C-alpha cells in the first residue's frame, strides 16, 4: 500500500482445517512480522486476514478486493486447494506475489503454474512419492482410494495412483466423499468389498480423522492397512497414538526434529498452548522469506520481489532450500512412522523418522512437469 507493506492471509479458520493452520497460522505470521522488526523498506508492515470458510469464491473475492483497494503486497494462501487455485488465478492476473502454504495440490506448480506463485511447504507429488512409494515397497501392492471430492483429493489420488502403478502395484478402485463428510460408513464398506491391501486416504484434516475413527470402528482395519496420505500433528493428537501407531506419513517439519525446531516451537506454544504443525511453522518461515526478499530488493514491486525470491537461499528453523522456476520451494521431506504409546516420552512426541527424502527427489521432476513455464 501507500503507507504500509500489507500481508494478507486467507485460510479456513472455522472448519475441518482450522486446527492444523487457522488462527495458529495467523499468530505465526504476526510473530514473523514482529520478529523481523515490524517494518521493511522504511514502511510498517500490516497483516490482514480472512476466513474463506472453505469457499473458493470467498477466497478469490477477498484476494481481489485486497489487491485492488487494500494495497496488498503479499497474499499468503492457507488451506484448501480449491481456494488455493481460485486465489492463484487472481494473483497471476494482477501480478501480485502469492505464497501458498496450507494447500497441497501440485496443480499449483504444474497445469496452473504462474510466474507469481510460490508453493512453500508440501505438495501432493511429495506426499505420493513419500508415503506411496514406502507402502508399495513394504508390500502394500493393491490399493483402493477414499478421496475427498474436490481439487485436493483428485490431485492426491492421481499422484498416488501413478506412484503405486510405477512401483509394481495395482489400483482396484476409488470412492469419493464430500469435503467434511458427516458419515463415512457406505464409502468404507465399498472400499472393504474391493479386497485391496491398502486403503489410501486421499483427504485431510477432520476428514482424515473421521475416516480413521470410522475405519477402526467398523473393523475395516482388521482386513486393510490405512495409508494416511496427509496427516498433520493435530490429526494424531485428535486420534491418539493407540489408534495411529505404525502409520507411515510424509511431512515437511516436526517440532522435535532438532534444536532450532524445538526452540521455535517453544515460542509458539508460549502463545497458543499447542505444538505447531508443519503449516504453522511454514507460515512463519514464508513471511520471513518474503520480507528478506523485499528488504534485498528495496521494493515491493512484484517482478523485483519474485526475482529476489528465485535467487536467494532459504535457511531457517523451518527449512534449507530455494524457490525454483515452477514456483516450488525445494526442501527435504521426512518419511515418519507414528509412535506406539510406550515410545512417546513427552506430550506431542509422536514421530519416528524413517527416512529423509532429499528435496531434489521429493517433488515433480523436470521430465514429468506439466508446468508450461519450465522447459
Amino acid at each position: 500500500g501507500a503507507d504500509s507493506v500489507k500481508i494478507g492471509f486467507i485460510t479456513d479458520m472455522s472448519g475441518l482445517y482450522a486446527d492444523i493452520d487457522g488462527q495458529g497460522g495467523l499468530e505465526a505470521i504476526k510473530m514473523a512480522v514482529a520478529d523481523f522488526g515490524g517494518k521493511v523498506n522504511g514502511k510498517p508492515i500490516e497483516v490482514v486476514y480472512a476466513d474463506h470458510q472453505n469457499k473458493a469464491d470467498i477466497a478469490a473475492s477477498k484476494a481481489r478486493e485486497w489487491m485492488d483497494r487494500g494495497g496488498l503486497d503479499l497474499l499468503v494462501g492457507g488451506t484448501n486447494s480449491a481456494t488455493a487455485l481460485s486465489m492463484n488465478q487472481v494473483a497471476a492476473e494482477k501480478k501480485k506475489v502469492y505464497i501458498n502454504i496450507g494447500a497441497g495440490a501440485d496443480t499449483l506448480t504444474n497445469e496452473q503454474c504462474t510466474p507469481y506463485t510460490v508453493h512453500y511447504a508440501y505438495d501432493t507429488m511429495a506426499l505420493a512419492k513419500g508415503t506411496g512409494s514406502a507402502v508399495v515397497k513394504q508390500g502394500g501392492k493393491t490399493w483402493f482410494f477414499l478421496t475427498a471430492d474436490y481439487a485436493f483429493g483428485k490431485a492426491l489420488e492421481k499422484n498416488t495412483a501413478d506412484v503405486v502403478k510405477a512401483n509394481g502395484g495395482k489400483v482396484l478402485g476409488e470412492v469419493r466423499h464430500p469435503l467434511s463428510a458427516s458419515d463415512f460408513s457406505s464409502f468404507l464398506l465399498q472400499a472393504q468389498s474391493s479386497k485391496a491391501q491398502i486403503l489410501g486416504l486421499a483427504n485431510a484434516g477432520g476428514d482424515t480423522v473421521n475416516a480413521i475413527k470410522a475405519a477402526k470402528e467398523f473393523g475395516i482395519t482388521k482386513t486393510m492397512k490405512l495409508a494416511a496420505l496427509l496427516m498433520f500433528i493435530n490429526d494424531v493428537h485428535a486420534l491418539g497414538l493407540e489408534t495411529t501407531q505404525g502409520l507411515v506419513l510424509t511431512d515437511s517439519w516436526y517440532w522435535n526434529r532438532d534444536q532450532a525446531s524445538r526452540q521455535w516451537a517453544q515460542r509458539y506454544f508460549a502463545k497458543m498452548k499447542k505444538m505447531p504443525s508443519s503449516l504453522q511453522a511454514a507460515d512463519y518461515s514464508s513471511v520471513t522469506t518474503y520480507l528478506k526478499a523485499v528488504q534485498a530488493a528495496g521494493s515491493t514491486d512484484s517482478d523485483k520481489v519474485m526475482a529476489q525470491l528465485k535467487k536467494m537461499k532459504i535457511d531457517d528453523f523451518y527449512a534449507k532450500g530455494y524457490i525454483r522456476t515452477d514456483g516450488s520451494m525445494i526442501h527435504d521431506m521426512y518419511l515418519m512412522e507414528v509412535k506406539k504409546p510406550s515410545e512417546s516420552k513427552e506430550p506431542w512426541d509422536y514421530y519416528k523418522v524413517v527416512a529423509t527424502i532429499p528435496g531434489e527427489q521429493a517433488f515433480t521432476t523436470k521430465q514429468e512437469t506439466r508446468c508450461a513455464l519450465w522447459k
